[PDB]
């Protein structure tokens, strides 16, 4: 990639130690700008949730495969779940989001819980199939903890068809009392629910489809056991995309499996990491992979960098592989270390091909996990490492592996008070890397490979502007 | 040593500015490579303990001697406790830990004091040879502080003779509502105890055995006074490694102290320190030294680089050394600036034959101090430096001396609330130095120094990951 | 009733002012005094529950009548609830405690919530009549909080027959791991939990029971609206006792419902108040009233001395109050005010023929409310007034009455850590008034009466002894 004349640092660089300089643009406005992916997993913005168990369920899948972004589905996962979720996503509607259904015999404390398993804000209470009504943090609060859903107060909501565009919906909901509004099937049973900043979002996003028009998902593998088996059981479990994951993307196991992979002849592309070296990027190509991940140690739960003194700095890592498979003809998906929209612009700008995100959305309300309360009343969750699952592998024998393998990390993810869901920090993600392609001046993601140019900045540097 | 490419960083680096890159590895699982040294010290794991008094004791000596690394102890000490420790070494089980002896005349407070001079956690009571109860924090807690050790409800033990496998042993554990099991001897009279991760550990690490197949240990002596005489006694006291500690390894003394040991033929490995240049290393060498420890400065408890000016970045004294040492056949040891496993794994990378640990084994179980308890309640201990001990050399004089002599500086070292003995931090260590071994794709340490590539990383390159 | 020489002090004398002066005894032991009241209530324990919907609930009803005392259900509650929870309590073991049924679809939420409505620590998990499992506080919490309750580790229970004494269950739960035990039908269908404190309090307290043997049971009614088609329906429901409540009961309105309930003829005993002077108490018995309440104003919930100024001391009030009622023939209950188990004691001396919480029993596991956490995670319940439910009574008439109303009264009551449920409340009260009974050497209340002496003492006098 271009570099700043007299810009040859002795050590690899990060995020935070690259610029970027903007150059002459012709781009108008961020919408100008289209975020579709080349590695062909055909998401429609550069971001890819990571195959963390913390934080790849099905409700981020479904939200951000209709954000137009492609979820991973966690490795080690019994193949009943994975089918159940990979059918509850790809029955999902491409502009209406799945709501929280509460059946009427519900509890008080069941419905105030699921109230924040998804950003609406609200909980529809649904009757043999037909919506009856909406509880929401008001209602809910005060009442009794164990008292029926049924006696909860429902509020009245705003029902409109499934099929009418979201001007429409928008303009209904200006002056509604509650946010959300109730798509309904023509039959008048309950479809789905649609907020104002989802009517907003409808027409900037563009969901990231299959060839049937269903909502994209992608599942993960490991090297332990039998890897071609469990590869063809889910690529007839309809996962689209499929990602081999492992500690080391180098070692003799990891090219075993992907030539296994390669030979099953699934027709999927093939995700492969992780390495952090060109040699490595090209053992991956040769091995039967498409698509590349790069990253080992950056992640925000990773701790080899900590224990083994193994990695190397994201950015640097990023573009030679980048340079490596763009040579042999494949891509490269940056994973680990992003925790600011900068860091999404900089690995596509450093020449991956994509990047995705892990931890980072692990505090979000669609995170699979429990959204616990700190002493502060600060929404957060937890975000775990998937040890084990992305290393290679009787009492004695379990406990005796068990002593020398890493710990599972965990890690305190503030949720944000206002803009708690992933929809806004997609939107956040989204909105920095169109700026940073307005002042590269690119109208595409090869454009912006094409056109950036970096500059090195010091620890002083990264000082300037507002945190 | 092997670096990146346009790494040519125009300033000495430490442990936090390196990182090492991943290659392409054959090495299937961690347990698949062996941690021996090939400096003749004969210990099968890379870790040393530093010859400080406050970490170098009788307890620490044996138990890393059965995990496999040597103990150093420290100088200055009357070779009457030299042989006494020495002896109770070479008489130590090879796999058994020696428990917590308690008679049954001693009071609750000397049980209680004692109970955490070990990891094992519990205190086995015996009386005339025999094991006859346990105590631990639950039975001892709540009764008068000097009642008898008789009276404090002694529990029941899981007993077996020695010479079962530890697999049956485990077993046996596996439902045993005290962790330690009391190895006894044919004849019925107490021989250890093992705990369920001692059973565990006992397969994993092969112990640092001497020509007989006993304990190996080390002692250290310094240069004031007559070195030689006290050199050959202590290799008369049994000790297997002598180890001649110095603040300043370059000075005359230093060359004449290696000459004298040298000349006196005693057959014990030669270690001599501390120098962090290349000539430094080949006069010790040509000293008649087979090993050379390298580090002044970045010593936790040293205090010279603040006082002086004095020292260098461990990292780069280190591989350079080290690439002397190997030009002249010698070996190296790494000494100071460890408090995590990748400064292990980076001394062993950059070329050391060994590392030594020093204060950070301090904050143990059983060092050889005093666990004092904070006001929040966190154990802890007191880590010195060596000071006058690693210094060269009437009430007036010894004052006058005194006065310009750096004072004795003293640290808290933390104990780990859970994983507070040192066989955990041995673990920590040894996983570390096994996943960097699987990382850069090595079957051993000369492999590891061989096929091991660094970069440079600035210092938002260490922010990466999980701390 | 007897006083000391010379203690005739100018003001009324409430529990803090006044104390029992032990005489000669002959009762051996606490165990060999009845509390069974005379007032033909029929609660062989002198311990009342108030009818206050903070206080009084379906659990408290069937745990106080099983331990031998009246529950008055609250006023002003829908006749339907009011017949499903005498059904509930009528359908009862007098052994056993009906404990948290939870159905296997339970979430792990509902079942955490539910864990804290019985003070048995633990929750049956009961498929098709049959128990399959038992959960609690530990195996609980980690998991997920919307897991299925199917899926949360179920522990084994210890399962007895019907019928067993409970000296057999109590040796079974010897050294049981969980201290509950499922008392099962014979028909294998699951009848209820019996505790180990439980089995002990079996024998201690005789449960209170009607004619046909059924835990006895209490409600209360108004004086606004028809008086007597209310306390007809409530007769019909199958309550035991009939308690006509008000702030004020020496009103006309009081007078004229007791009247017509006393002409209704329906054979339970006739409770009213609250009259805190003789003459109020000689009207309420005239009016056909065969138990008084005393005290308005003593209550912890009670605002009305602030705000009024009206009230009165409750010992003087309940000794003169007695007095009269004796002279009449009556019986009198005292009410409110009652915080330590002296006050109970004392009330009894004063001659009142039965004492009522209150709002103290509301800091219960078992009484009807929501067990919310403070910041120090001290358990805790809020306890609220009757206000207006005890008070004589368009959207305009509404708020204009209520503008006027006192407010409803919140206080915390905080659960006792170890000894929470309102079984060890009883079982201090009973402690106390047992051994207030021996101190004075009465065999039983009748003689506690007859043979107690009372003297004054100043505030200085209260301070002595441990709080
Ligand atoms: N009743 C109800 N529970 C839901 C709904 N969505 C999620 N849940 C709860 O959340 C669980 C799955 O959590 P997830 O893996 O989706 O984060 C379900 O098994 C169920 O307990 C909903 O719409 N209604
Ligand atoms: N070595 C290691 N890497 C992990 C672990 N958990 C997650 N990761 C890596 O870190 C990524 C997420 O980090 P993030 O992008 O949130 O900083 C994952 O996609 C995976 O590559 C773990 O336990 N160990
Ligand atoms: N009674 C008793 N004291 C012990 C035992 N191990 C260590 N100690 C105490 O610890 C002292 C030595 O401490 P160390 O140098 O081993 O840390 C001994 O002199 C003795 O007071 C044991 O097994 N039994
Ligand atoms: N100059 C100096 N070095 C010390 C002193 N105490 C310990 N050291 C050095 O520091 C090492 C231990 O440091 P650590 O490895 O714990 O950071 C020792 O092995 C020794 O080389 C002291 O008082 N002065
Ligand atoms: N599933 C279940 N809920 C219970 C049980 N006991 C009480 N509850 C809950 O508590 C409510 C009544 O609370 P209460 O008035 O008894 O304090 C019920 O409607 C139900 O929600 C039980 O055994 N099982
Ligand atoms: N005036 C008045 N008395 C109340 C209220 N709530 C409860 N009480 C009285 O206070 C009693 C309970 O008080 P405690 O016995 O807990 O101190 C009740 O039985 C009733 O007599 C209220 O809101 N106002």
């Amino acid at each position: 990639v271009r570099f700043l004349d007299g810009h040859t640092p002795a050590y690899d660089l990060t995020y935070n130690d690259v610029f970027v300089v903007p150059g002459r643009s012709d781009v108008a406005s961020r919408f100008d700008v289209d975020l579709s992916t080349v590695d062909g997993s055909g998401t429609t913005i550069p971001v890819v949730v990571a195959n963390m168990t913390a934080v790849a369920g099905r409700r981020m899948a479904e939200t951000v495969a209709r954000r137009g972004g492609i979820v991973v589905l966690p490795q080690d996962l019994p193949i009943t779940a994975v089918s159940e979720t990979v059918d509850f996503v790809k029955s999902r509607d491409l502009v209406v989001d799945t709501p929280v259904t509460l059946s009427p015999e519900d509890s008080v404390s069941d419905a105030n819980a699921l109230l924040h398993k998804r950003a609406h804000g609200a909980a529809v209470v649904v009757f043999e199939g037909r919506p009856i009504g909406l509880v929401t943090e008001a209602n809910c609060a005060g009442v009794d903890r164990f008292a029926r859903v049924r006696d909860i107060a429902l509020s009245d909501f705003v029902t409109a068809p499934v099929g009418t565009d979201p001007r429409e919906v928008f303009d209904l909901l200006e002056h509604a009392p509650i946010d959300v509004a109730v798509m309904t099937a023509p039959d008048g049973t309950l479809a789905g629910v649609l907020t104002r900043t989802g009517a907003i979002r409808a027409g900037i996003y563009t969901p990231a489809v299959d060839a049937k028009g269903r909502l994209r998902i992608a599942a993960a593998v490991g090297i332990n056991g039998d890897v071609g088996a469990k590869a063809q059981a889910l690529a007839e479990a309809g996962a689209d995309l499929l990602v081999i994951d492992t500690a080391h993307g180098h070692q003799a196991k990891m090219l075993d499996a992907i030539k296994a992979v390669a030979s099953l002849d699934l027709g999927l592309p093939l995700v492969a990491g992780n390495v952090v070296s060109a040699e490595g990027t090209r053992d991956l190509i040769e091995a039967g992979a498409s698509i590349v991940k790069v990253g080992v140690g950056p992640g925000a739960m990773c701790t080899t960098r900590m224990m083994t003194g193994v990695g190397r700095p994201q950015f640097s890592a990023v573009v030679e592989c980048a340079a490596a498979a763009r040579q042999l003809g494949g891509h490269v998906w940056a994973d680990g270390g992003v925790r600011h929209p900068r860091d999404v612009a900089l690995a596509l700008a450093a020449g991956a091909s994509n990047v995705m995100i892990g931890s980072w959305f692990a505090g979000t309300y669609e995170s699979p996990g429990d959204l616990l309360f700190d002493r502060d009343d600060r929404p957060y969750k937890e975000s775990y490492g998937m040890a084990s699952k992305r290393a290679v592998a009787s009492s004695f024998d379990r406990a005796r592996k068990g002593l020398f393998e890493e710990g599972i990390s965990t890690s305190r993810m503030s949720l944000d008070p206002a803009r708690g869901g992933v929809e806004d920090l997609l939107d956040h993600i989204t909105s920095g890397v169109r700026s940073t392609c307005t002042y590269v001046g690119a109208a595409n993601l090869p454009e912006l490979h094409e056109k950036v140019v970096l500059g090195v900045q010091s620890a002083a540097g990264f000082a300037e502007g507002h945190p």
